[PDB]
C-alpha cells in the first residue's frame, strides 16, 4: 500500500536573465519588479515531448527502475505539444522507457503533474502486481502563440521537462499523502464567452489570460473570486497535512508554485506567514513556471542539492485554472547516491 | 466484488453535412466519396468541444440516475484543440454537467482517447473501498483553419460532436466483462514530421496532413514492418479482450467498430477478421464520422438506444488511435434501459 518516490529528474534548457529580457523589451522593469525573476529557462530548437523524455531518462536512470517495470506513463502538459494527432505520450515510451504498457495523456492546467500523480496512484492501487509509474511533464513557450512574460502577468512561463518515477517497490521517499481539491465554478476566470455561460468560439492566437480575469471578476464579483480561490487553497492544504499526521509546522520544506514574488506573498508567505527561505523561492525565480511540472522540479531540486534530509518532511503545493489544488506530504527516507551531501 | 458497469450514456451531435452538399462545396472527389462510401458528417457550427461534451454528459447522467455526490472522477478526452489554452475545458464539463467537486481532469490518447480514460476510470474506482461511479466524455470540433474534416486524414472523414459515459461500480445496464490496451510506441513517428525515429520537427504551424507523414514513416521504415506491425496490435487487443471476457468472436453479437471510410473498415477488419458489416456500427458511423475518440462510446449509445442490442448478449468495442495504442472491450447487456427503442 505503500507509495514512494524512486526516481526524479529535469531537463532545463539555458536561462535567460531578466536583465536581457529587459534589454530585449520582452520584459518592463514593473514587471522585473513586481514578480523579482531572475532568469528563465528557454529552449531554442527542443520540443515539449524531446525535453520530457529527456527528463525520463534522468529520472528512469536513477530509479534503477527496469522498463518491465513501468507499467503506467502519463505525460502532463499545459500548451501545444507540436503536431496534432500525434501521440507525444508514445514518443516518451519510444525514446525513455521502450516499453509495452500502456501511455497516455493528462492535462490539468498549472496542476497536470499532481493530478498525473493522482491517476498513477490509483492505477498501481488498482491491480497487486503493478509496481512503478513514470509520469513526465514538458511544454515550450514560444513567441508566436505566447508571451512569456506577458501572457499571464506575474508568473513567467518556462520551457523545460519535469519527470517522477513513482513505485509500490521502494524508493528514496515515501508519499505519506496526496489530496486534490477542484472548484470548477472558477472554469469560466481562464476563457472567453460569458463567465457562467458556454465558451466563445474563437481564440489561439496569443494567449490573454488577463482579459478573461478581469471580465469573471466583473461578473461574479471580486469578493466571491478571491475567497474560493483562498477557500480551495486551505482545503487542499489542511487536507493534505490531516491525512499525512502533520501540521504545517512539521514541514521542513515547502515547494511551491514558480510564480513571481507579488502572487507568492499574497498566497503563501502573507497568508500562512512563512519564510521564503522555508521554500524554493530561490530556484523557482530563477527557473520559472514549468508549466505542469514545478512540484517535480522543486523536490528534485531540493533532493539533488541536498536542502532536504531524511526524516525530513517536504509540502509539495501545487495549483491549476480549473480551478485545481493539489498537496502532497513526501517523507525523505534516505539521500539518493545522486544528491549532494550539505 | 470488482465488478463495473455502465450505468448510463449519451451523445450530443450536431446537424449533418451530406456528402452531397461536400461533393458540391469542392470538400470531397467522387474517388473519395468512392473509397469512404460516407453518407453525411455531423458538422458544428458555434458549439465548441467541451459545450457538446457537457451536454452529452448532462444526458448520460440523467440517464444513469447517478447523484453528483456519487460521481467520484471526471475524465474528458479529446485528439484536437479545445477552444482556449491554459483553460480547463475538464472544469467546464464538472461545472456545466455534474455541479461537484471530485477531481476533472483531460486525459488523451489520439483517436483511443475515450479507451484511454476508460481504462484510468476503472483503475481510480477500484482503487479505493468507498468509490462509486466516474463520468467520462469526450468533445471536438475540427474546423477550416487548421483541420481539413475529409483530407488531413484521408480515409476517414472527422466529426465534431461530444459523448459521454458512465462507469460506476454499484450497478448499471450493462456489465464491463474486459477491457484490454496495447501500446506499440515505435509506430509513434509515423503521425508528425522530424525523422520517425529522432526528435519532432519544429512545431507544426499549417493545416493537418497526416499523409505526408505516413508516407516519410514507410519510406523510413518499410512497408512490411509497419503493416505486420498495425496488424499485430490489433490482433493482440482483440484476442486480449476477447480472451479476458471468456469470449470468442462467435460469440460477440455487436461489434462497435471506429467509424472510418469504408476502404480502411475493410482491409483491417471486414476481410481480415470476416464479420458482416451488419453487425457492426458501418450504418450509424457512416452517417456521424469520426468523432475522436468517441466513438466506442457514440456506437455503443446508438446500439442500445436503438434496441440492436438484446439482454444477455455480448458487444465488442473496437478502437485504435496514433502512437499507436488499441483498446478493446466486451460489454454485457444485462436489461434494456428505459430510454431506449424496443426493436
Ligand atoms: C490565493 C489568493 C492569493 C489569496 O488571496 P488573499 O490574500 O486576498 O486572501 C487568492 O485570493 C488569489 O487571488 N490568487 C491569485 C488568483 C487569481 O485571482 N487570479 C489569477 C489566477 S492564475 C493561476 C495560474 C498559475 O498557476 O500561475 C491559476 O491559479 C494561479
Ligand atoms: C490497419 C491495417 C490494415 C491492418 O493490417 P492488415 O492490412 O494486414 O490488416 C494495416 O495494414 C495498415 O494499414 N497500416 C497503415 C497505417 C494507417 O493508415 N494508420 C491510420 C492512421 S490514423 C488512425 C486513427 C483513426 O483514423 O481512427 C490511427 O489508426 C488509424
Amino acid at each position: 500500500g505503500d507509495l514512494y518516490v524512486a526516481g526524479c529528474g529535469v531537463w532545463l534548457p539555458p536561462p535567460v536573465t531578466t536583465e536581457q529580457a529587459l534589454a530585449a523589451g520582452h520584459c518592463d522593469r514593473r514587471l522585473a519588479s513586481s514578480t523579482r525573476m531572475l532568469s528563465v529557462a528557454v529552449a531554442d530548437k527542443e520540443t515539449p515531448a524531446e525535453m520530457a523524455a529527456l527528463a525520463a531518462q534522468t529520472a528512469l536512470d536513477r530509479s534503477g527502475v527496469a522498463p518491465a517495470h513501468v507499467d503506467l506513463v502519463l505525460h502532463a502538459s499545459l500548451y501545444f505539444q507540436g503536431h496534432h494527432l500525434w501521440a507525444p505520450s508514445s514518443y516518451v515510451q519510444r525514446v525513455a522507457v521502450g516499453n509495452r504498457c500502456p501511455a497516455m495523456e493528462v492535462r490539468q492546467v498549472s496542476n497536470g503533474g499532481m493530478a498525473a500523480l493522482e491517476l498513477a496512484r490509483a492505477y498501481l492501487l488498482a491491480a497487486p502486481d503493478r509496481v512503478a509509474a513514470l509520469i513526465t511533464t514538458g511544454d515550450r513557450m514560444h513567441p508566436p502563440g505566447f508571451d512569456r512574460w506577458s501572457s499571464d502577468p506575474g508568473t513567467v512561463y518556462a520551457d523545460g521537462g519535469t519527470a517522477l518515477v513513482l513505485s509500490r517497490q521502494g524508493g528514496f521517499a515515501r508519499l505519506r499523502s496526496l489530496v486534490t481539491v477542484s472548484e470548477p465554478v472558477l472554469e469560466g476566470m481562464h476563457r472567453g464567452g460569458h463567465p457562467f455561460g458556454p465558451p466563445s468560439p474563437e481564440e489561439q492566437r496569443a494567449v490573454d489570460l488577463d482579459a478573461h480575469k478581469r471580465a469573471y471578476v466583473a461578473e461574479a464579483g471580486s469578493s466571491f473570486s478571491v475567497a474560493r480561490v483562498s477557500a480551495g487553497q486551505e482545503e487542499a492544504l489542511t487536507g493534505a497535512l490531516e491525512a499525512a499526521g502533520a501540521g504545517l509546522d512539521d514541514i521542513s520544506r515547502v515547494v511551491l508554485p514558480h510564480m513571481g514574488w507579488r502572487r507568492l506573498s499574497a498566497a503563501y508567505f502573507n497568508k500562512w506567514h512563512i519564510q521564503p527561505e522555508r521554500t524554493t523561492w530561490e530556484f523557482g525565480r530563477r527557473t520559472g513556471h514549468l508549466g505542469g511540472g514545478d512540484p517535480i522540479a522543486g523536490f528534485d531540486h531540493l533532493v539533488g542539492s541536498g536542502r532536504l534530509a531524511p526524516g525530513e518532511l517536504c509540502l509539495l503545493v501545487s495549483v491549476g485554472a480549473g480551478f485545481s489544488w493539489s498537496c502532497a506530504v513526501v517523507e525523505l527516507l534516505e539521500r539518493p547516491s545522486w544528491a549532494a551531501a550539505p
